[PDB]
């Protein structure tokens, strides 16, 4: 069982590990074109 | 077990240190470029 229970904590690792890159890789592009898009409107104007 | 345990001690650590940089190097930039166009828009007006 707590074989299974360390077993277990890996799986805690796994989202952790997996939804931490989520995270990270997400709002990284997330800034990123946000950025672009800034660039885009400092051309001209947001514009509402 | 507890050997792996600790094993599963750094996994966290990991995420610590990994997505503290995360957060750190994100906003980091994040500022910077905020302030750029911050210098942008005090040249003219940002314009909604």
């Amino acid at each position: 069982d707590r074989s299974e229970d360390a077993r277990a904590n890996a799986e805690l690792l796994l989202k952790g590990d997996e939804q931490t890159h989520k995270q990270r890789m997400d709002i990284a592009n997330i800034l990123q074109s946000q950025r672009q898009n800034q660039p885009s409107g400092s051309v001209a104007e947001t514009p509402q």
